């Protein structure tokens, strides 16, 4: 039995893909990168901004990637949370878990400040026994640093922890952390793709968690 459910954010608790595609596109196109499709961008969602830019442009220079990251953040300040929506099952699910007395948290590559700002005008404050974002860690998912950090801060036993995500990055993160995984196909990752990694279940919607 799990007493702690930890969630990925993008594509798992919230559909942020419209805001994410808008911000990536503005930056890519200001630098001359054309014919990059929405799907090409969406498939990188949940990688670090630097990883995403590298995949899409082929640039590896640390300075240039940092510069894209900064330019992206600036767009995101404007468009991100305005173009992020809740999933149909987000609020009822998390309400149901909290009534069970399960502890909930978020481990995400998106900046925590960005998540909190989203949460402020969507979820009841303050849901969420712990939130670890991209700025809280040096190494990012699939590195287990953030996940292990959260488990540590909660004084949890990994045996009682379920990690829930939409991507193979998330699946890799749970495995690396030695915690149970439940995949949700609400992102761009299919049930066939999750087969490469350990899981309990693979569900279509978060509501199926209940």
């Amino acid at each position: 039995k799990y007493t702690v459910y930890l969630f990925d954010f993008d594509y798992t608790l919230a559909d942020s893909s419209r805001g994410i595609v808008t911000c990536f596109r503005s930056v890519l196109e200001r630098h001359g990168y054309t014919g990059i499709t929405d799907d090409m961008i969406k498939r990188t969602i949940g990688k670090t901004l630097e990883e995403s830019f590298s995949i899409l442009t082929g640039i590896t220079d640390a300075d240039q990637l940092e510069s894209f990251r900064q330019e992206y953040s600036k767009e995101a300040d404007i468009y991100m949370n305005a173009n992020t929506i809740l999933f149909p099952d987000t609020l009822p699910t998390l309400t149901h878990l909290k009534k069970q007395g399960i502890r909930i948290g978020i481990i995400s590559t998106k900046y925590r400040f960005r998540i909190l700002s989203f949460l402020r005008n969507h979820m009841p404050d303050d849901w969420f026994d712990i939130i670890i974002g991209g700025e809280d860690v040096t190494h990012h998912k699939p590195d287990p640093e953030g996940l292990l950090l959260a488990i540590d801060r909660l004084k949890a036993c990994p045996e009682e922890v379920l990690y829930i995500g939409d991507s193979t990055v998330d699946a890799g993160t749970a495995a690396a952390a030695g915690v149970s995984f439940t995949g949700v196909t609400s992102g761009m990752t299919t049930a066939q793709e999750f087969q490469a990694y350990p899981y309990d279940r693979i569900i279509s919607t978060l509501g199926q968690l209940i």
